[PDB]
């Protein structure tokens, strides 16, 4: 049967989040980007709410909690996108929200299309690996815990205990299906290498975000208030490499 912590993770998953996209009039790049930003503002709230129910997290110093969220928001959102796209449309469209699903036709702008192809590697890997919901839920928590400041965290001990606990839980998740030590271990390698590889992908999304943000008035792209602050607070420092990404492999 399903381990308790995984059952809890399932129960604290956010409910479906709508973009609120005006689905009548057609896409310009800038209107589509505004909708994505509006959706991202709703997803950020939902990430912050989720984190308050996530076992272990609230017990870290409040500054660590804020930092871990500001560092991981993009990863969490690309990972969420991959899962939904995998689950709902067999990884063959980008399922941002039920009212915002993008197929190839709706990605005109080449820079944005390039970005979408990059994000698309995640749903493709989920399909290839056949990631279970149980593995995903533990992987997601490890993403929240996958980048820390160069100095480390105020609650460094508690943080490392928490990360360890979700790594064991992922190994439990893997065991639900993957029987046998060699298959289990190869599977662990694969899923944690996927997490390692997300740092690279996410760096491209970070740069595109800060660019679009600085140029927002020239592009007519709207950035809501909470998103604007996470970007202003941390994105230049993150892009400048002034953070320590955690890696499962050398
Ligand atoms: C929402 C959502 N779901 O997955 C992703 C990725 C998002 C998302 C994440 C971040 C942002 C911030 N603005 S943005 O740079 O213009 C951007 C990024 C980064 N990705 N996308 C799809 C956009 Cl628009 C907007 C949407």
């Amino acid at each position: 049967l399903i381990p308790p912590l995984i059952n809890l993770l399932m129960s604290i998953e956010p409910d479906v989040i709508y973009a609120g996209h005006d689905n009548t009039k057609p896409d310009t790049s800038s209107s589509l980007l505004t909708s994505l930003n509006q959706l991202g503002e709703r997803q950020l709230l939902s990430v912050v709410k989720w984190s308050k129910s996530l076992p272990g997290f609230r017990n870290l110093h409040i500054d660590d909690q804020i930092t871990l969220i500001q560092y991981s928001w993009m990863s969490l959102m690309v990972f969420g996108l991959g899962w939904r796209s995998y689950k709902h449309v067999s990884g063959q469209m980008l399922y941002f929200a039920p009212d915002l699903i993008l197929n190839e036709q709706r990605m005109k702008e080449s820079s944005f299309y390039s970005l979408c192809l990059t994000m698309w590697q995640i749903p493709q890997e989920f399909v290839k690996l056949q990631v279970s919901q149980e593995e995903f839920l533990c992987m997601k928590v490890l993403l929240l815990l996958n980048t820390i400041p160069l100095e480390g965290l105020r609650s460094q001990t508690q943080f490392e205990e928490m990360r360890s606990s979700y790594i064991r839980e992922l190994i439990k998740a893997i065991g639900l299906r993957q029987k046998g030590v060699v298959s289990s271990s190869q599977r662990f390698y694969q899923l944690t290498k996927l997490l390692d590889n997300l740092h690279d992908l996410v760096k491209q999304l970070h740069l595109y975000c800060l660019n679009t943000f600085i140029q927002s008035r020239a592009l007519s792209v709207e950035f809501p208030e909470m998103m604007s602050e996470v970007i202003a607070a941390q994105l230049p420092k993150i892009l400048a490499g002034m953070v320590k990404p955690l890696l499962f492999h050398k």
